[PDB]
């Protein structure tokens, strides 16, 4: 297992991916400074398109509590419907 | 294992989450006064948008059994359609 | 475990909830006469809206066998579509 | 369990339901003549609306191997879509 | 078990059914000519409507790898949509 | 057999590549053959939706370039975009 191979599934809840991310990151042989830098880069890059789009609107300076509260709706009826509703207006 | 890490999944029924909440809350080393304050605060805060939207409409003073009965529709055919139908009107 | 904590999930089939209900009702330490009263009251109240909507339409004089035959369509293609179509007409 | 409690779930394949039906019928204490009559009556009566709609259209005289082939389409994209389309025109 | 009872589920991938088909065929007491004739006959008949629809367009002569590649799309986002779109146009 | 590994219609790409490489590490072959297997089967035995995305990426792309393009398949945005293009296509 490698922290770089950790990617968020398309139907995986955000709370679990960050769980495996932090579950595996606590094992990667590196310094705490590197592990914090990993968090700043990987976590937002290896997320799925739906979650990444939500995070790009948050701007910088957000915390997990700010991310996860914004992503635990992804995969929910309001999200899936809103996404499916915006597409019909796009087409 | 921390009570603050307990978050409702987007496809998780409200019942399970409250069970994990109280199953996890039963382990947190704290005073009973603080644990009651947790329930009033986190339980509805760490929920997903669909339930929090329903719970925000109940207002305050609502009882557990009073809420759990209002969220067991989320994820059902009647709900998903009502969500999907109101969304088409939103756009 | 308590008879009052047994509630049907939003995506759970009826045939199972009644199984959990009667599996727990046979465990509650109480008299047989009161347990029948539980059946008449809890079973239809602690169900989800979709099944409750169909059971309320049967009226009084049901026999459980008449209910379960009326709810095994909930969650199926015919139902989910029928529900989604009636909502499309509203908005 | 009792053969009369065997009911097809809304999301259960017909092949599985008929599997449990015969799995239980081989245990119910009854005569071969009694068990044959059960097959003719319950199997099509305890089925879900989607399958019963297909089997009611076949009429009588239909054979097992002739029914299974008519119900293993239920739950497929063509079915759910065809059903999901006819309802939109019905409402 | 029996090779004649092997039927493709409505929500089952093809590669699994062909897996179970050959899993059972390797046990059926028969001649190699019988098993080959089984393969040419049952495999396409006991498939579900969606897959049988695609195979009927391939005609005869097609090879396994030639078929399997045409059926691993059934149940995917592109398939379910194409099926749902042709049905909306049919009515 | 490495040839029998195919991506299901509802299987994530990251899982199929796992099973793909899980078998390839056992197949008795030369390193050159296993690399050629990777270059050929991996993109061919995937499902239409993922293959549709990979056919658009062209050649010269690495796994990290693919996996990052297929983890949207099966997500709400994907099924919706696909379902929206189909309504206009038909």
């Amino acid at each position: 297992t490698s922290i770089l191979d950790i990617r968020q599934g398309p139907k995986e809840p955000f709370r679990d991916y960050v769980d495996r991310f932090y579950k595996t990151l606590r094992a990667e042989q590196a310094s705490q400074e590197v592990k914090n830098w990993m968090t700043e880069t990987l976590l937002v890059q290896n997320a799925n398109p739906d979650c990444k789009t939500i995070l790009k609107a948050l701007g910088p300076g957000a915390t997990l509590e700010e991310m996860m509260t914004a992503c635990q709706g992804v995969g929910g009826p309001g999200h899936k419907a809103r996404v499916l509703a915006e597409a019909m207006s796009q087409v």
